[PDB]
C-alpha cells in the first residue's frame, strides 16, 4: 500500500544526455543514433534573443561552433539544421546506449517524467502534467534548457517535452522534441505570460479512486449526479470538462471500487462546494490533478520496465 | 525557479537491481561487484515466519537452492553469508555496472530516493524521508522487498535503505545494507507497531526557506521566539524539538535570505496557530516536512 507522486526510472535518458555549448551558451542536448537536439535559442546572443531571426543567426555558424561532450568526450559535429524551435546536430559517432524510442506530443492532462539536467550531468528526476493552459509547473535553473520529458512502456522511451523557457510566474514552457511549442509561447525575449489554468478533472477523479482503494473513504457518499449537470460544476470552479471518453477511461477503477464515476462526481461536488472540513485525503489538503488514470493503474498493480 | 519533490537519476541503480528466488519466494537483490544483498526473509515459508530461527533454516540451504537472474541471465551463487537481517549471496560473476559506492545508515529526517522494482525490474522512482518513528512512507506491494533508497551526491551512490516490510498503518519499515533495522522492528510475523509519528521541525523550516527563497514572504512576521518557547509551543503540535544543532544547519539558508532563524521560527508558531487562511505554500495547503536544509540548498542552487 502507499501512494505517491511516482517518476519513470531514468536510466535510459541519462544515457542520453549530453552538453552542447555555442559561443558563451552551454545546456543541455539529448543524443541519439547520430544526432543531438537541443533548443535552437542555443545560437542566439542576448541582443540576438530581443528578435532573433533563427534562419539567417544559423546560416551564420559551422559545424565547429558547436562543441558536444558526452561526459568527458568531445563529439565531433558533421552537420547541423533547424526543425522548428529545435536544433539538430549530426555527429560522427552513434551513441551506443540509444534505447527503443520514439518522439509523441501529449495532450494536456497527461503526465510524464523530467530529467533535470545541468552541463550534460543528470541532476534529479520528477513528474510532471502538461498544464491546460500548456505550462508545466517545472523546477528549473540557468543552465536546464535541453532537459526533457518523458515516459516509458515496456521498453519503449517516448520523448514528449524539451525544455526552452520560464514565465514570470516562475511556471515553464518547451517544445516537443520535433520543436513545436506546446502553447502559445515563442523562443524571444519578448512579453509573455502563462495564461489562467483549469484543474484537470479526469485526474482529480483517478486520484480520489487511488484513495479509496488505500483506504481513505470519508468523502463518500450516496448520491450519483448526471455528465451534464457535473459539467456546470466543473465550469464553476474553473475545472475541466469531464467528457463520455474519461469516463470510459475510469471504468476499470469504477468496477474494482465499485463507485461509478458519476457517484464519484457527486462525491467531487461536494468536496468543491464544501471544502473538506478540516480532513485530508492521501496526505493532501488540496485536490491533487497530477495522477492520470493510467498513472494510478500502473502503481496500484506494480508495472515495471 | 519552482520546487519539486526531486529524486536522484536512478540508472547507477538500475543496473545493479536483480531477481532472487528461493523456494516460492520472490524478491529483489541489489548486485554490486560479486555480491547479491537481499533480505534474509527470502528463505523462510509460510509456517516459519512467526518465529524463524535463520540460522537453522540458512544452514540448510545450498547455494542452488537460491535463483538469481540478471534480465534474461541467470547467475551462479558459489556462497552465502547472513549479516544481521540481509543475506549475502556471492556469485560467479561480478557486476559490470557497479557504481561508485558507499552503505550509509541514516538518522531520522534524511532523505532518500527509493527505486521501487518487482522481479529485478524497476517501476518508479520517489523521494521519501525517515520518519521520527523509523518507518518511511512508501508505495509497496507484494514482491517489492528488496527495493532500495539512496542518494547520490557528486557521482557516489550511498545506499541506506533496503524495503522488508508494511506495517499495520500502511507505512514501511526495514534495514541498512548491513541488515540493520531502523527502529524496533523485527523479520518476524509478530504483532508490531509504529509509534507516534512526529513532524521533523527542521525540514518544514528548510522548506519555509525555500518558499521565501521563491518569492513568497506572506508568513513572515515581526516577531521572533527564544529557542525553548519554539520547543515548548511546537512540542504541542507533536513536532519534533529543534536543538542547536538544527539552528546550526540552517545558518546558510537563514544568510541568503536574511531572515534569522528564530525570526523563521515565529513564522513557524504563526502558521500552527492560524493555518494558512486559503493562501498555499509552494502549492501545498499542509507544511511539508520531507525536505531538508541540504535538499533545498541543492535544488535551490
Ligand atoms: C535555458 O537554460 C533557460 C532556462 C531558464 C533559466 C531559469 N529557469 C529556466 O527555466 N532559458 C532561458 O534562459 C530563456 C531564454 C530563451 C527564451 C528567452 C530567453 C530567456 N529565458 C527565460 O527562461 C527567461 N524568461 C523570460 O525572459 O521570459 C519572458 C520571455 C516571458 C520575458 C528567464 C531566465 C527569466
Ligand atoms: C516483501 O516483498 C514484502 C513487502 C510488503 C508486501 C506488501 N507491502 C509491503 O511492503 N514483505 C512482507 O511480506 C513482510 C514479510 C517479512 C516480514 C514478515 C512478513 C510479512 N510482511 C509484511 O510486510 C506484512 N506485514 C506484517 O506481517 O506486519 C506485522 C509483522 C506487523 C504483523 C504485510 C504483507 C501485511
Ligand atoms: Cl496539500
Ligand atoms: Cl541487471
Ligand atoms: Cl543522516
Ligand atoms: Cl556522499
Ligand atoms: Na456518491
Amino acid at each position: 500500500s502507499g501512494f505517491r507522486k511516482m517518476a519513470f526510472p531514468s536510466g535510459k535518458v541519462e544515457g542520453c544526455m549530453v552538453q552542447v555549448t555555442c559561443g558563451t551558451t552551454t545546456l543541455n542536448g539529448l543524443w541519439l543514433d547520430d544526432v543531438v537536439y537541443c533548443p535552437r535559442h542555443v545560437i542566439c546572443t542576448s541582443e540576438d534573443m530581443l528578435n532573433p531571426n533563427y534562419e539567417d543567426l544559423l546560416i551564420r555558424k559551422s559545424n565547429h561552433n558547436f562543441l558536444v561532450q558526452a561526459g568527458n568526450v568531445q563529439l565531433r559535429v558533421i552537420g547541423h539544421s533547424m526543425q522548428n524551435c529545435v536544433l539538430k546536430l549530426k555527429v560522427d559517432t552513434a551513441n551506443p546506449k540509444t534505447p527503443k524510442y520514439k518522439f509523441v506530443r501529449i495532450q494536456p492532462g497527461q503526465t510524464f517524467s523530467v530529467l533535470a539536467c545541468y552541463n550534460g550531468s543528470p541532476s534529479g528526476v520528477y513528474q510532471c502534467a502538461m498544464r491546460p493552459n500548456f505550462t508545466i509547473k517545472g523546477s528549473f535553473l540557468n543552465g536546464s534548457c535541453g532537459s526533457v520529458g518523458f515516459n516509458i512502456d515496456y521498453d519503449c522511451v517516448s520523448f514528449c517535452y524539451m525544455h526552452h523557457m520560464e514565465l514570470p510566474t516562475g511556471v515553464h514552457a518547451g517544445t516537443d522534441l520535433e520543436g513545436n511549442f506546446y502553447g502559445p509561447f515563442v523562443d524571444r525575449q519578448t512579453a509573455q505570460a502563462a495564461g489562467t489554468d483549469t484543474t484537470i478533472t479526469v485526474n482529480v477523479l483517478a486520484w480520489l479512486y487511488a484513495a479509496v482503494i488505500n483506504g481513505d473513504r470519508w468523502f463518500l457518499n450516496r448520491f450519483t449526479t448526471t455528465l451534464n449537470d457535473f459539467n456546470l460544476v466543473a465550469m464553476k470552479y474553473n475545472y475541466e470538462p469531464l467528457t463520455q471518453d474519461h469516463v470510459d477511461i475510469l471504468g476499470p477503477l469504477s468496477a474494482q471500487t465499485g463507485i461509478a464515476v458519476l457517484d464519484m462526481c457527486a462525491s467531487l461536488k461536494e468536496l468543491l462546494q464544501n471544502g473538506m472540513n478540516g480532513r485530508t485525503i492521501l496526505g493532501s489538503a488540496l485536490l491533487e490533478d497530477e495522477f492520470t488514470p493510467f498513472d494510478v493503474v500502473r502503481q496500484c498493480s506494480g508495472v515495471t520496465f
